[PDB]
């Protein structure tokens, strides 16, 4: 309103992405009616700052961290109870658009889930809360019946009769609530109504004319337990809810869990038995089946299995905690072998099979999968199950993972879900005419037919298909509709849209919803198209609301978040249409940016931005539907599938385009024929770029330069077209756009690619061309930031490298030295240049790479290295220090110094860096004392307070200038985008996010048990956050913080832009920051333990574990033979060890949903680790080192000293790939490797093989990083690096690169035999599965890797 | 394109693709149903032929060649549905398109559909429906 | 009966997906023509003879199988089918190419692993013509 300024005023006095987060205050208020005014308002504040918000969308890689916490707590409003919200929010999220999960980060948002506290008794406080809470939660709703009103304040009294405080449960009570219970406090009240015997009538109840009704159902079966119950205060706390149960079915939902416990508690065995046969009679019937009444029957069965799940649950956690308790006796032992055997005696199988029936598919899989492991059932007989299971999950890692573990061959039907779960569509359409052929009758196949037909775009032959099955078979004319409604709208043509919207209106499907949308859309109709809006955007949330449930929730319902960036794409869209003044807000051309870079999201969008594209029809509306399916084009290009591709192709090629040309190249590029591809490019250059007409105007200019690039991109391959003649090509791209990332770069790129062979290796004469090569990389870099971590990177190597050789050379006193000379001073010129240009955050991604060389033999060349660092630390001091300090308190001297220097340079430039740098330096120094710190005796906690004084006291200081916590959230950089930012960038923001401060430490120290003892340190963040921290007394860091640096590169490239992202694949990345060459500090990874302490813990429970004195002799010495190896091995740990994970599995996650969605996370993840090992040479992986997130089962993996098969210089040689055992098999589930590991194993694998040059370029330098000891150090008698060069090189860096790229190509070498060596594709990740799970080499191993555990 | 077409007429596909690689200008779509009809690729030629279709809704050329395609491809059934659906939309063309009708019938072995798509059908020399003769006259 | 399966197989080894070739045919000749009890049918005998060959071929084509198992394989083929040129030529083949690795490039060396390709070369010949212009050269 106009005259809020005042309290705005006073507001502020009290106190754009401001308003976003008082809006998102707002949300999160309980009051619905204040969501609603805040909400429309959100809306209103995001369509006005649309082109703001798409600045803050798509700046970066990642967006701003407020649009993340925005999204998230808008999933939150879609559980909101109230449906105006949801909608509000249906509307809430398309607004901003459904961005790519992977821009996302709700790493600090999904920190919910506290679950716990368990309810195990009704004696117990916790349920009696409960109880009152189920009390007055419809007491309020049951002031309108008597005898309602009546029952539940009865019960009040013999509730708080053995609950009165007179204290600290009383205070329990809430306010309002116990005022509730204030008119019956103590006043005695008379029962409410009859008490009447349930065992008269026959049993089970549940079927015969009482279960038939839901609640009276539950009512009768609970009254007849409370007969049947012994615990005589728990009979009366059953019996004064029994009046309450005939009133409303909740207090059943509370309570029967209980009610079964305390009856397994006591009850005679026939009891037991009556009880087992009702669980049974609810769990086979099937409301379906069963012929009777309906609409309470189908119902009561949902509800019934529902119950009887979440009463099972509770069962099955009531036993997991009486294990505990006969952990922490006779009775509560016989109540713990009740339970089992009352669990037990349900076949596992049929609660699968129920959940199934219940749709409650993760409930399902892990009731099945407990169900095979334990009952020992041989897998082929259930797999069709397991595969229904899966595909109706839409898990297709399940689907194809079940495919390899089947022996028999696949059933048609199974072939069908094969085809539909992956999306092979060319070979669908046979499979389901095939099945036709087989079976007509069926009309699921008749649906696929059309599904295919559709996804081809064949739309014209669609509309034709439908029609012929409709003259066949009318009744199968309704819900084959929907396709047909699909193709005519996808087809404009809205005639025949009228024609089948009016021949059904009983289709509910999001075709026909987009359809009728549409079609009201043409003929203007305002209200009912609004009508109609709000209609589908509820319809959408509906799914995406269970959805919504914080568990990767985004992305789980991208494809519905992308249905409602859809509909206010069209909403916005029409809005014009019907005021004609207004036009649309929105960036269509950054709206698609956002959405995920995958067809199954890209392309619904890019459908209806055609369909709209037809119904406005403005001039140039005939070339932009033009552009639309030359995008389609490209996204299917990206995403595999050509056919779709080159369909859109033809519908785009009427448009005239130059692009289309570029487009269709890039098309045939992806098939693989080069030559073809570039004959038609050329071909296509000449007809829209005449030689004879410069093209250097407008979008013109930017076609043909990408043309350009294209071709001399295509010469590379062919081996035909000579150097120089690419050479030209990428000159005349230059040329073209000197403002462009991709020109410069690509040719750097070839001319590093012609440097060793023109110049024969021989770096003399490579002068001039590092100058052309820094030169055109660094102009690259100033106007794109796509491919630094290839261009930066080399750049530097390159540089550097050659600033050493003309040292060098300078002491060999050869010939070519002077022209060197003058030739590295050139370079470093342009380095200097470069520097002067660039941003300095450019500067601080490999800005490890940077410091690793300041121990540069060449002055001057140290002198512009000195230059460049300090332009990072001056801009970024806090980020800068961290992984500089280690480097200050470095043991060699000259280190030392240059450090000193680059400091002194560094404060010289700006005088608060010197108390920024002073304060720091005595912080590390404190730190570094306590690493150093020996262990006060085996206590294994220290007060800091007591021993560290100086430590705390610093701290204390007010002038202690605020120290950054070294996290990995704030010591990796954060990219802008190839658009927008990056057009005004040197102002872009590198660390997006609230940097914490050191504001104190806690006085406990825990110190952890290694043959070095780490001490765990607290720190106390300025934003009051408690961050845990670890010392590594004795470990060179600069080598695992350098492959933290690259494993964090992993996952910006696995984080966003593959389908990598759905399934979640995310390397665990912790900080590790070197504070001296001897001492680091680690990020602590809350919430997990080693996975020897798992297993060891969850043996001891099993009560089997094999003695350390059967260890020594399980030890056999090398000499002795492999195969007796092996079968000592085998016959001694294998059985002494059976596979217990899963246990540990459903354990730390009971809830079913939570279990599932934490396991698969599992597979996930050690599957990406694993990996990222192998094609790193991760070793000395033993059973210790992997470690698990006990919140959602990833592994950390940690330890990483043994790098690049270091493992095989080991005594005992690391045979194996990556640490992963039988018992870790296990736990994947039942279908062990071939389940979701080998998949997740394959797009990891096939990221890796697409962004090799990248990951291998950082890595070159990583290999070449001289600051870790690559060997162990000389002692001090004489100096590794002899102090004179500061530097350690490594002598296998080159063994390692080559090695490391032949993995990443993927070939093997493994055989001195076979010499062909045709690279491996994904059969590379089977037979590394095959070279993990093998007894033969998984035997050689030293137990001290625990093959066994 | 007149050289197209007579060297699509004479069945020489060698010419068809030389007259495709001399093109310095963009194919019509016309021309490229006959590059690839003389190329024989199959699920290109269908995309094609439903482009045509979409372009052109009263021909019975690009309804030929999108059930011949489906044809090749073996959706048998499907090609029947398509037939009969095309005969709903046009009881006229149905007489043209009854050949890949029958094909696909005794492909598919239903002799019923096989007598009852002859029986509707007029006399053809396609080879197809002489087939479907010989075949029903021998069941 | 496998003949399924091993067609299936080189329709994949034509695609290019050598790897889902190998497990297929694996799998197959695993279903049918199980080892727990041979193919007793002479045309059974043939058809296994073909799988077997056929999973030769598609291991020498990968490198993660080592050479001795390849060497097996097709002794294999050899025997489960001891009068098909294929199976002694294509074996001797890959003797052929192994034999350089093995004697490490010294015709000293050479002389047993030359006998028994020659050997193997001339028994394929013996029972086919298939080959006699890429055996009876070599
Ligand atoms: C989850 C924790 C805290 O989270 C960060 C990662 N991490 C650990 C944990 C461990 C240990 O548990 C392994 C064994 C058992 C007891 C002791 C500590 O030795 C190590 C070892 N090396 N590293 C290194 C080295 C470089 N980076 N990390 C460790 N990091």
């Amino acid at each position: 309103h106009p005259e809020l300024k005042k309290i705005k005023a006073v507001l502020q006095e009290y106190r754009l992405q401001t308003t976003l987060q008082l809006s998102m205050k707002a949300i999160q208020h309980e009051n619905v009616d204040v969501r609603i005014h805040a909400l429309t308002s959100l809306k209103e504040t995001l369509y006005k700052n649309q082109e703001k918000l798409i600045k803050y969308a798509t700046d970066s890689e990642t967006v701003e961290p407020i649009i993340s916490q925005l999204v998230t707590v808008l999933l939150k409003g879609c559980q909101d109870a109230n449906s105006q919200a949801r909608l509000l929010c249906g509307e809430c999220l398309g607004e901003l658009g459904a961005i790519d999960p992977g821009r996302l980060d709700f790493s600090t948002t999904e920190t919910q889930g506290k679950d716990f506290t368990f309810v195990t008794g009704v004696e117990d406080s916790s349920f009696a809360y409960g109880l009152l809470m189920e009390l007055t939660r419809a007491y309020l709703a049951y002031a309108d019946n008597s005898r309602a009103q009546d029952s539940a304040a009865y019960a009040i009294q013999e509730l708080l009769s053995i609950y009165d405080c007179r204290h600290q449960l009383w205070r329990r009570f809430p306010e309002h609530v116990r005022e509730i219970l204030e008119p019956h406090l103590n006043t005695r009240y008379k029962s409410s109504q009859k008490s009447t015997d349930w065992s008269g009538v026959k049993k089970p109840i549940y079927l015969s004319k009482l279960g038939s009704n839901f609640a009276e159902w539950s009512a009768s079966w609970a009254g007849y337990l409370i007969t049947k119950v012994r615990h005589d205060l728990a009979s009366k706390i059953f019996t004064c809810c029994s009046i309450m149960m005939k009133h409303d079915f909740k207090v059943t939902i509370y309570l029967l869990p209980h009610i079964l416990v305390y009856v397994l508690l006591g009850c005679n065995q026939e009891d037991q038995q009556e009880v087992y046969a009702e669980i049974m009679a609810v769990l086979k019937h099937d409301d379906q089946h069963t012929i009777n009444t309906q609409d309470i029957a189908s119902d009561l069965c949902q509800l019934s299995t529902q119950t009887v799940f979440s009463m099972l649950d509770h069962l099955t956690q009531w036993a997991r905690h009486k294990f505990q308790a006969l952990k922490a006796s006779t009775v509560d032992y016989e109540d713990y072998q009740s339970v089992t055997r009352f669990l037990d005696l349900i076949p596992q199988d049929t609660l699968a099979v129920a959940s199934f029936r219940s749709k409650a598919y993760t409930r399902a899989v892990m009731h099945f999968e407990s169900f095979i492991t334990e009952k020992k059932q041989n897998i082929q007989e259930h797999l069709g199950f397991l595969q229904k299971l899966y595909a109706a999950m839409h898990e297709p890692d399940g689907v194809a993972g079940v495919s390899a573990i089947r022996k028999a061959e696949p059933s048609l039907k199974e072939q069908i879900l094969e085809h539909e779960s992956l999306g092979l569509l060319r070979d669908a359409t046979a499979c389901y005419d095939r099945a036709i052929q087989l079976e007509p009758d069926q009309i699921i196949h008749y649906h696929g037919v059309v599904k295919s037909m559709l996804g081809l775009g064949q739309l014209s032959t669609v509309i034709t298909q439908v029609n012929g099955v409709h003259a066949n078979r009318s009744e199968w004319t309704d819900e084959l509709n929907t396709y047909r409604v699909e193709a005519a709208w996808k087809l404009s043509q809205w005639d025949l849209v009228e024609n089948y919207l009016a021949a059904d209106g009983k289709s509910t499907t999001w075709s026909v919803r987009l359809g009728q949308l549409l079609l009201s859309a043409k003929k203007r109709d305002i209200t009912a198209f609004y009508d109609s809006l709000k209609l589908v955007r509820a319809e959408q949330i509906v799914p995406l609301s269970a959805a919504s449930f914080e568990r990767g929730s985004y992305q789980r319902g991208y494809e519905y978040i992308v249905r409602l960036h859809m509909l206010c794409e069209l909403e916005h869209s029409i809005k014009p249409l019907f005021q004609h003044s207004q036009e649309d807000s929105l960036n269509w051309v950054a709206r698609l940016e956002m959405t995920q870079n995958s067809y199954r999201a890209k392309e619904p969008i890019l459908a209806l931005r055609r369909a709209l594209l037809s119904l406005n029809k403005r001039p140039d509306y005939n070339e932009m539907v033009g552009e639309c399916w030359l995008q389609s084009a490209r996204v299917a290009r990206k995403a595999g599938h050509h056919q779709t591709a080159y369909n859109a192709l033809l519908n785009a090629g009427e448009s005239r385009l130059a692009e289309l040309y570029v487009e269709r190249a890039k098309w045939l590029w992806s098939k693989g024929d080069v030559h073809q591809a570039l004959i038609v490019l050329q071909k296509g250059v000449e007809l829209c770029f005449p030689e004879n007409e410069t093209p250097p105007e407008g979008k013109n200019m930017l076609i043909h330069g990408r043309a350009m690039l294209l071709v001399g991109r295509f010469m590379e391959e062919t081996a035909n077209f000579e150097s120089n003649a690419i050479m030209k090509k990428y000159k005349d791209v230059t040329a073209c756009l000197p403002e462009w990332e991709d020109g410069h770069f690509y040719l750097a790129k070839y001319y590093d690619k012609l440097m060793p062979m023109v110049t024969d290796n021989k770096m003399e004469k490579q002068g001039d061309l590092i100058r052309y090569i820094v030169l055109h990389f660094g102009r690259s870099l100033q106007y794109g930031n796509q491919f630094i971590y290839q261009s930066m990177p080399r750049m530097l190597t390159l540089w550097l490298d050659y600033g050493t050789k003309a040292y060098e050379w300078e002491k060999a006193g050869r010939s070519d030295r002077v022209q060197m000379r003058n030739d590295l001073g050139k370079i470093n010129k342009v380095i200097t240049e470069h520097t002067n240009y660039l941003a300095p955050y450019q500067f601080l991604t490999a800005f490890s790479q940077l410091i690793s060389r300041i121990c540069h033999s060449h002055d001057e060349v140290f002198v512009v290295l000195m230059e460049i660092i300090a332009k990072v630390f001056l801009a970024y001091p806090q980020q800068a220090m961290w992984m500089m300090t280690a480097v200050s308190k470095s043991s060699y001297p000259m280190r030392v110094n240059r450090c000193k220097e680059i400091l002194n340079k560094a404060i010289h430039m700006k005088k608060s860096l010197e108390k920024f740098v002073g304060d720091a330096t005595r912080l590390t120094d404190k730190l570094l004392e306590l690493c150093n710190k020996p262990v006060d005796g085996s206590s294994s906690t220290l007060s800091m307070s007591t021993h560290f004084k100086m430590l705390k006291k610093l701290v204390e200081e007010a002038t202690f200038s605020e120290i950054l916590i070294p996290l990995q959230s704030v010591m990796i950089p954060t990219l802008p985008s190839i658009l927008g930012t990056h057009a005004n960038h040197a102002s872009h923001e590198p660390f997006p996010g609230h940097w914490a401060y050191i504001a104190g430490f806690d006085d406990m120290v825990e110190i952890l048990a290694s043959l070095q003892k780490p001490k765990k340190i607290s720190l106390k963040g300025s934003d009051g956050k408690f961050y845990i921290m670890m010392c590594k007394p004795k470990d060179d860091l600069r080598k695992d913080c350098r492959l933290m640096e690259f494993n964090s590169l992993i996952n910006k490239c696995l984080r966003k832009d593959a389908e990598s992202r759905r399934r979640e694949l995310h390397i665990r990345t912790y900080a590790v920051i070197p504070l001296n060459d001897e001492c680091g500090i680690i990020e602590w990874v809350n919430n997990t333990a080693g996975l020897r302490p798992i297993l060891t813990k969850l043996y001891k429970e099993k009560g089997v574990y094999m003695t350390g004195k059967e260890l020594r002799q399980c030890m056999l010495p090398k000499s002795a033979a492999l195969s007796e190896k092996l079968k000592v091995f085998r016959e001694f740990l294998l059985p002494r060890h059976p596979p217990i994970f899963h246990e540990w599995f459903l354990r730390t996650f009971p809830d079913p949903t939570s279990w599932y969605s934490s396991r698969s996370a599992y597979c996930r993840s050690t599957a990406v680790m694993s990996m990222v090992g192998y094609i790193l040479g991760l070793g000395d992986r033993h059973g210790e080192n992997i470690l698990f997130d006990s919140l959602t089962g990833e592994c950390v993996h940690v330890d990483f000293n043994c790098l690049f098969n270091k493992g095989e210089t080991f005594e005992v040689p690391e045979i194996v790939p990556f640490r992963l055992t039988h018992n870790m098999v296990n736990g994947m589930g039942p279908m062990g490797t071939e389940g979701l590991f080998r998949r997740a194993c394959e797009v990891t694998m096939r990221l890796m093989r697409d962004q090799r040059e990248p990951l291998m370029s950082v890595l070159k330098t990583f290999l070449h990083d001289p600051l870790v000891e690559w060997s162990k150090p000389v002692k001090g008698h004489s100096k590794a690096p002899l102090n004179e060069t500061g530097e350690v090189v490594n002598e296998k860096a080159k063994t390692h690169v080559l090695d490391i790229e032949q993995r990443l190509q993927g070939v093997i070498k493994t055989r001195n035999r076979v010499t062909g060596l045709p690279l491996s594709i994904e059969g590379h990740v089977h037979y590394l599965i095959q070279e993990a799970t093998d007894e033969n080499l998984l035997c050689q191993m030293y137990l001290g890797w625990t093959p066994y555990m």
